[PDB]
Parts: structure tokens; sequence; C-alpha cells
RNA sequence: AGGACUG
């Protein structure tokens, strides 16, 4: 009992395809998991090779939910990279294509202790670690943390899912990226 | 990390 939600909740990139991988075949493959409304393999133009990649648009997040759930996929006799796609309008920022397990998680003021995050976050995966950040050589709160768990789509299906309350506090909740986010 | 490079 849901609508549609906007594209870029549906929407999967798949990286490291084979050279013969076509966009039946990849399409074939996620349908296992629900209806697809549009499939693309990228190409050169000039040779018309594959580009190695493609996206897959579900018709509800919980079918991409359900595909992520069920990696490793493996199309064409290659195990495929699949990850939550970046929007074209975002694909620019630092960090944007850049996979990891480090959920950084601010606004939650000086209540807000591990145990807050355990129970909130718990129900998106297998969490490894939880800090809550204290001032070096006070010990006072800073108002944030990190949580990492053994997986990077919780990460991705978390900020996508940009507005999160926790202990009564709009937490402000992206990747924990280190200088990683340098490329031009 | 995007199809219209069909701007």
């Amino acid at each position: 009992r849901k609508k549609r939600e906007k594209e870029q909740f549906r929407k999967l990139f798949i990286g490291g395809l084979s050279f013969e991988t076509t966009e039946e075949s990849l399409r074939n493959y996620y349908e296992q998991w629900g209806k697809l409304t549009d499939c693309v393999v990228m190409r050169d133009p000039a040779s018309k090779r594959s580009r190695g990649f493609g996206f897959v648009t579900f018709s509800s997040m919980a079918e991409v939910d359900a595909a992520m759930a069920a990696r490793p996929h493996s199309i064409d006799g290659r195990v495929v990279e699949p990850k939550r796609a970046v929007a074209r309008e975002e694909s620019g920022k630092p960090g944007a294509h850049v996979t990891v397990k480090k959920l950084f998680v601010g606004g939650i003021k000086e209540d807000t202790e591990e145990h807050h995050l355990r129970d909130y976050f718990e129900e998106y995966g297998k969490i490894d670690t939880i800090e809550i950040i204290t001032d070096r050589q006070s010990g006072k709160k800073r108002g944030f943390g990190f949580v990492t768990f053994d997986d990077h789509d919780p990460v991705d299906k978390i900020v996508l899912q940009k507005y999160h309350t926790i202990n009564g506090h709009n937490a402000e909740v992206r990747k924990a990226l280190s200088r990683q986010e340098m490329q031009e």
C-alpha cells in the first residue's frame, strides 16, 4: 500500500558487467526480484563496445531491497557490483561514487548514546561498530558519532532516505568519508 | 555513474 517512489529510489547502478552482457540478459537477471521499468547498458558510440556498466529501474524500492538482499550477483559468469544509483544531478559532489560501510550521524546533541543508535539502526543491517564522539581530553559529547555496518548498502539506503529522527533529534546522516572524496 | 552529442 505504497505510491511509486521517485526514480532515484528505485534505480540500481551495476558495475563490472561482462563485455557480452546486454540489456536483455541484464533485464532477465534483475527481473527475478521485480518488474523492470527501464534497463540500459552503456556503450562506446564509435566502437559499440560495452563500457562494462548499466542501470536497472525497478517499479518499487522494495524490489531493489530484495535484489540487494540476494547478493552476490553473477551475470554472464562474472560477479557484478550493484549499488544504489547516484542521481545525474549529484554525480559531481565530492565523494559521490565512493562506496563505504561507515555512516556519519550528526544532530544528536549530548543526550544521544550508543544504545539509541544501535536500537534505531539495527533494522537496516548488521552493525560492526558504534562510536559516540566525545571531546579529546574533556569527555564532553560533541553531537555526533559513526555507525559502521558490515556492508555498504544499509549506508546507501539510509542516506537515500535523508530524514531520520533519533532520540527526538533531526539527524544529519551522511557517508563517513576520509579525503577519499578527493577526485577531479 | 546515465541514454538525446538529438545541446
